[PDB]
Order: C-alpha cells, then sequence, then structure tokens
C-alpha cells in the first residue's frame, strides 16, 4: 500500500527533543485527513523530549518555511500538495495509493513530507506508516 | 475568552503515560477545529511517558465510549457535540465564547470534555487554553 518516495526513513521530524517539521492540513480538506494530522501529531509529540506543531495550508508557505513541512493530504486536499504536483515535485491522483513522498528542499531550502494518497483512507494509512516508522 | 464550565483542571488526558481519552474531530466541520485536535493530541502525546488517539465523531459514540471524550467542535462541527446540546448537557450557539465544558459521565459514565466555541476561532483558543492547562 504505502509507496516510500525518495528518503522517507532519512526524515527526521525530531532534532534532539524540539520538533523540526509543521504539520500542514488541508483546509479545503476532509476531518479524516486531519484526524491523521492529529495522530502524526501525538507520534511527535510523543518524541519531544514553542509553537503550534500543527497549522493549516493557508498558514503557510513553501517559500516562507523556516522548517520541514508534513503535507497532509493530497493536491485536492493540501494546496501545498497541490502547488507540489502543479510543479511535478509530486505526480498524485485519485489513483495514487497511500504515499509518504519526500520532496527534497520544496519548501524554501527545508525538505517536505508528503503524506497523502488517493482517497482519506490512503492518506491515513500513509500517516500510520509515518507513525510506525517514527518508532 | 475561555469559559471554563465544570472541574476542567480535574479532567486527566494521562494516567501514568497511557493517554485516558479519545480525540473525537468533528467529520461534518472545519480542518481548522481539528488543527486544535492535532495540537491538542501534540500535548497529550508530549505527556505520554494503543490505538490513534484521535478519532472522527462518526468512529465513537458516547454509549459505547470505554474512556473519556475530548470533543473538539461545536454542534455544529461534532455529531457528538450536538448529541450532548439536543439534551441539554451543553447549550453552545454562534454566540458562545471558546468554552471547556466538562460535562460528567455523558459518555457511557465517562467524562466528556468539550473544547468548542462559537467559531472555528474560538474552538481554537479553547484547544489552546486546554495546552497551557496541561502544562
Amino acid at each position: 500500500m504505502v509507496e516510500k518516495i525518495g528518503d522517507v526513513e532519512g526524515f527526521k521530524v525530531i532534532d534532539n527533543g524540539e520538533p523540526t517539521a509543521d504539520i500542514v492540513v488541508g483546509s479545503t480538506a476532509a476531518a479524516a485527513d486531519v484526524v491523521s494530522a492529529a495522530n502524526v501529531a501525538a507520534k511527535v509529540g510523543s518524541m519531544m523530549f514553542k509553537a503550534p506543531l500543527a497549522v493549516l495550508d493557508t498558514e503557510v508557505s513553501l517559500d516562507a518555511a523556516n522548517k520541514k513541512l508534513i503535507l497532509v493530504g493530497g493536491p485536492v486536499a493540501n494546496a501545498l500538495t497541490k502547488e507540489l504536483a502543479d510543479a511535478g515535485k509530486i505526480e498524485m491522483t485519485v489513483e495514487s495509493p497511500a504515499t509518504l513522498a519526500v520532496v527534497a528542499g520544496a519548501a524554501n531550502g527545508n525538505d517536505v513530507l508528503v503524506v497523502a494518497g488517493g482517497d482519506r483512507a490512503a492518506t491515513a494509512e500513509a500517516a500510520n506508516a509515518l507513525i510506525e516508522m517514527l518508532l
């Protein structure tokens, strides 16, 4: 199910005990993808030996990010994921499976982790896979 | 802003290092309320010295809950919050402020913490107040 594109295992969400990424939720999306986001945020907090960890895709841009971005939701869900799709950084449709996709430096030099699939279910599977990998 | 109804300070979300509540997200709602939910889940995870901590309001009922429920979203957002509103346990409208409302035993004997306000902003304020209180 879960396609690991890029070096996902190398994507660090914690450095010491301080989070290295925002969790960007699709504002134009289902409450499911962001249930995923909440579970991911729970995982990160668990690993947190500042600011809202979770934000909306209307409150962050790739060009202005000062840290890594975990995009939760596909192009139909997350505006930033769509921006990445409208630029060939990611190719994702309704037919796309659960996907953890690292785009290097897509956010103002900082790496991006797209956690998304074709539908809500696939996004949730990808989030769950990320949680399993973080342990 | 944040109305503390009931004994909110006494609402324990962690017992030792294992979460005592679900975080129930309004499926029929804004991605903002559940950005709140994700931030709350981050807080809980931080305090976590099993299952998805965050769920949707379509995946849990009050009558079947086996633990505390943190409802995120007002009656317009969270189906369980509406059920509580359609029963006088909570009274919440567009005019309602940011609110942390403990309903004792509303979920099959387990207590419920409504984290919600009149609009998205108020829900987020209530979530932030809960986070500050948990520390």
